[PDB]
């Protein structure tokens, strides 16, 4: 059983909770309210352990797409903000927050790929997909390669992949049509069908990986790569002098990133749901308390449109949003650990011509609608 008259926040180790503790203070300051902030170790899967027993944080937050399944099993309350306070966020921040209608939590920061690429070796980035096989010949001839990034994961091959039509599930008014799977239309089998080509025409390895390829960057060897905003810290050290833009187009449509968005959900079983939303609505959604948190560890991108477009000074951060507002919602629903299953061996018997393009994204979507 959760205490009443106090605050307890659970907040991953990796992020900035010292800030937030900040914000707690200047709450405590002005309602005598204690709130106590802590990061314990796999707190997202502790959570739903905790919670089923009416225990646990009154406040927790993690990306969007862990909250679909703690909304599944009623462990979240559902959330009040009048249309004024909604309106002070990103309107697609709050399609992540859905869960079959309701809204199980606020949007804080919001987070998705974008072209990184270095300045020195590229004047200008490609503005498509297209494009990148002639530039890495020219590369090439110096001893460099145009493009560098992890193969093996779906999330960061999806951007190509949906670009012409793919999607996972189809959205609707806060709902995913669980049985509208777009992994084998025939956007999704063109996007797949140039990527394969890179790798056949040896433009690109299939065997590259994350490591692989941000050590290549990091060193100079290859002049773009596709990453978030965690691998910044790195490009920094390594003094390579680089940019982060919008990601290319493919067939003269966006390509199309997963997007996630760290989230606050509050705990159902928690006796303080009013403290719990003044502080966030009034406290931590507000410029100076994101900046608390910012300036303990930087959230990237944020969903409030004010402090938002002063972070967006930092082209790196407005690229980041670009990305994500022409991005796909990643689903919260439970039916996605079967479509990143099923995708990921998709792409990697398709890269290794274990398969076909057709064949591959065929038996994918099998899986997922089965």
């Amino acid at each position: 059983k959760i205490e009443e008259g106090k605050l307890v926040i659970w907040i991953n180790g990796d992020k900035g909770y010292n800030g937030l503790a900040e914000v707690g203070k200047k709450f405590e300051k002005d309602t005598g309210i204690k709130v106590t902030v802590e990061h314990p170790d796999k707190l997202e899967e502790k959570f739903p352990q905790v919670a089923a027993t009416g225990d646990g944080p009154d406040i927790i937050f993690w990306a969007h797409d862990r909250f679909g399944g703690y909304a599944q099993s009623g462990l979240l309350a559902e959330i009040t903000p009048d249309k004024a306070f909604q309106d002070k966020l990103y309107p697609f921040t709050w399609d992540a927050v859905r869960y079959n209608g309701k809204l199980i939590a606020y949007p804080i920061a919001v987070e998705a790929l974008s072209l990184i690429y270095n300045k020195d070796l590229l004047p200008n980035p490609p503005k498509t997909w297209e494009e990148i096989p002639a530039l890495d010949k020219e590369l090439k001839a110096k001893g460099k390669s145009a493009l560098m990034f992890n193969l093996q994961e779906p999330y960061f091959t999806w951007p190509l992949i949906a670009a012409d039509g793919g999607y996972a599930f189809k959205y609707e008014n806060g709902k995913y049509d669980i049985k509208d799977v777009g992994v084998d239309n025939a956007g999704a089998k063109a996007g797949l069908t140039f990527l394969v080509d890179l790798i056949k025409n040896k433009h690109m390895n299939a065997d590259t990986d994350y490591s692989i390829a941000e050590a290549a960057f990091n060193k100079g060897e290859t002049a773009m790569t596709i990453n978030g905003p965690r691998a910044w810290s790195n490009i920094d050290t390594s003094k390579v002098n680089y940019g982060v833009t919008v990601l290319p187009t493919f067939k003269g449509q966006p390509s199309k990133p997963f997007v996630g968005v760290l989230s606050a959900g509050i705990n159902a079983a928690s006796p303080n749901k009013e403290l719990a939303k003044e502080f966030l609505e009034n406290y931590l959604l507000t410029d100076e308390g994101l900046e608390a948190v910012n300036k303990d560890k930087p959230l990237g991108a944020v969903a409030l449109k004010s402090y938002e477009e002063e972070l967006a000074k930092d082209p790196r951060i407005a690229a980041t949003m670009e990305n994500a507002q022409k991005g796909e919602i990643m689903p919260n629903i439970p039916q996605m650990s079967a479509f990143w299953y099923a995708v990921r061996t998709a792409v990697i018997n398709a890269a290794s011509g274990r398969q076909t393009v057709d064949e591959a994204l065929k038996d994918a979507q099998t899986r997922i609608t089965k």
